[PDB]
């Protein structure tokens, strides 16, 4: 028998007892009913949702092999998303998420380190920053130009000016994309009808822009086949392209020109987002907590200076601001059902029987809000992250990224992206709220399986 769970109406299963608005809520409410471990029916369709840390652990760490499948819904089809790694299952899967993983290794493409992208587009980053003039500002845009020149560079072998127009139409397209793809509409309700696409327009336009961005891979695909040094595979292409040169005798294989691009399109849309609303939401943080901005950048003048940029050997001997990210990332808790899961093959979990291809939803937010782990898991506080002498305090709460062998691509490519960012920022900037920190708010704003800080305004002041 699959797990427990509250009983399903006829066709629509547990349809309307699930709060839309905010799901995890809704999945955390049924836990305390249920337990760790149940079942909702998704209209015929079941879906086991596990919920706290230990059910989290034994499926997805200590069952990895089983709980690595990628739950797929209609938009999956709709949206033609299955033929990359966010959305690939299986061998395709295995292979393109290990290949990707080799690739975006520090140094899995060549001299030029990951890092060294990194701090060219912190630099940049702070450079516009000062084109601001001190003068309010919505860092909704600078601040995600910035994750998605990060992916322009590991993509194309370099960055983009944040003024150049075809960057400027690849973030628009991606933009537009990720905000359709986050409504309700899209995500929940056009998947309860199985067959029939009641968006067809929407899906359309998704996909046009899919199009558009596919098509601008291949321009540059074409280029890097003319400028092949086999020796030095200079990005994520070259090293794509070099694969393909190896496998020429395994045909078929993962590895084609469409794959690649489906997986370029994956990098992206992985890419720029979540890092984006976190540095977004960071800021939003670090404004409203100004005694938290003054100690991390205390941290910042003692061990970097002023003479240079940081890099990640300073943050082994910055704990305080490295709780700050870590406390930014377990607060913000932006996907807080990561991506479905589905199983592998049949499980045994506990005390009953998973059959292969069930849909698994894990709850992230369960873990990362676990109060004995993390006391007043609703408020912003760095010491979450922190001993008694000060020093940084791990934790294997926190799993922002998920777990497991469907763990972030990006897991490290992000942290990168996050101390390097907000310590250059917090290097050569104070920051000043418009209206009074006291009435700022920064409690998520949620709306299906997706977080998202409330609008602000601020100013980037120099500083020294
Ligand atoms: C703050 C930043 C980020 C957060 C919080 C985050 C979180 C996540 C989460 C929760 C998943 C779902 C994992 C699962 O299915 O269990 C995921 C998948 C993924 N992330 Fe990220 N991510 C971030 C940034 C990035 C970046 C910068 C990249 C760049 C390469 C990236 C690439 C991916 C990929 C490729 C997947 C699909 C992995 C797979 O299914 O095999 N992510 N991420
Ligand atoms: C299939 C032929 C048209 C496809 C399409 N490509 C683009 Cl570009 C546009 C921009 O609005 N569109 C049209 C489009 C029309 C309606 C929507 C839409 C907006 C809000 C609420 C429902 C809809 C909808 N989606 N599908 N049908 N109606 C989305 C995109
Ligand atoms: C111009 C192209 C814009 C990017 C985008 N549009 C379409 Cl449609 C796809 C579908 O794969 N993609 C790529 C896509 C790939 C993965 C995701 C995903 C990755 C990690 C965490 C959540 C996201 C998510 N899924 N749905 N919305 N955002 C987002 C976008
Ligand atoms: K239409």
């Amino acid at each position: 028998k699959l797990p427990p769970g509250p009983t399903p109406l006829p066709v629509i299963g547990n349809i309307l007892q699930i709060g839309i608005k905010d799901i995890s809520k809704s999945l955390t409410n049924l836990s305390k009913v249920y337990g760790p471990v149940f079942t909702l029916y998704f209209g015929l369709k079941p879906i086991v949702v596990l919920h706290g840390y230990e059910a989290v652990k034994e499926a997805l760490i200590d069952l990895g092999e089983e709980f690595s499948g990628r739950g797929i819904f209609p938009l999956a089809e709709r949206a033609n998303r299955g033929f990359g790694i966010v959305f690939s299952n299986g061998k395709k899967w295995k292979e393109i998420r290990h290949f990707s993983l080799m690739t975006l290794r520090n140094f899995g493409m060549g001299k030029r380190s990951i890092e060294d992208r990194v701090q060219e587009e912190a630099r940049c980053l702070v450079e516009e920053l000062r084109k601001t003039k001190a003068s309010p500002c919505d860092p909704t845009f600078i601040l995600g130009c910035a994750p998605c020149n990060v992916i322009c560079s590991i993509i194309f072998h370099k960055r983009f000016d944040y003024k150049d127009q075809q960057f400027l139409n690849l973030m628009e397209k991606l933009n537009e994309n990720i905000k359709i793809l986050s409504s309700p509409w899209i995500q929940i309700c056009n998947n309860f009808s199985p067959i029939i696409d009641y968006f067809p327009g929407t899906h359309n336009k998704l996909l046009k822009n899919v199009a558009f961005m596919k098509s601008y891979i291949l321009e540059k695909v074409k280029e890097h086949q003319e400028s092949m040094d086999m020796n030095n595979p200079q990005d994520f292409i070259d090293c794509f392209l070099m694969k393909m040169e190896k496998e020429k005798h395994n045909q078929p294989s993962e590895f084609t020109i469409e794959s690649l691009e489906n997986t370029a399109v994956d990098l992206f849309g992985a890419g720029t987002e979540t890092t984006s609303t976190t540095l977004r939401y960071a800021l939003l943080l670090l404004l409203k907590h100004p005694e938290v901005t003054a100690k991390v950048q205390e941290e910042i003048e003692r061990v970097i200076g002023r003479n240079r940029s940081p890099c990640m050997q300073d943050r082994s001997h910055m704990p305080y601001t490295d709780a700050v990210v870590h406390e930014v990332q377990r607060y913000i808790d932006l996907l807080p059902t990561s991506l479905p899961h589905a199983v592998t093959c049949d499980i045994k979990f506990r005390n009953y029987l998973i059959p292969k291809g069930t849909t698994i939803l894990i709850s992230l937010t369960s873990v990362l809000h676990d109060n004995k782990e993390f006391p007043n898991p609703e408020m912003f506080d760095p010491h979450h992250f922190l001993d008694e002498g000060g020093n940084f305090k791990k934790s294997k709460y926190f799993m922002p990224f998920s777990a497991g062998k469907r763990i972030c691509v990006g897991e490290a490519l992000a942290g990168m992206e996050l101390f390097l960012f907000l310590t250059s920022i917090l290097q050569n900037f104070n920051l000043k709220s418009l209206v009074d920190p006291k009435n700022l708010d920064t409690t998520p704003v949620v709306n299906g399986f997706a977080s998202v800080p409330p609008f602000y305004q601020l100013c980037f002041i120099p500083i020294h």
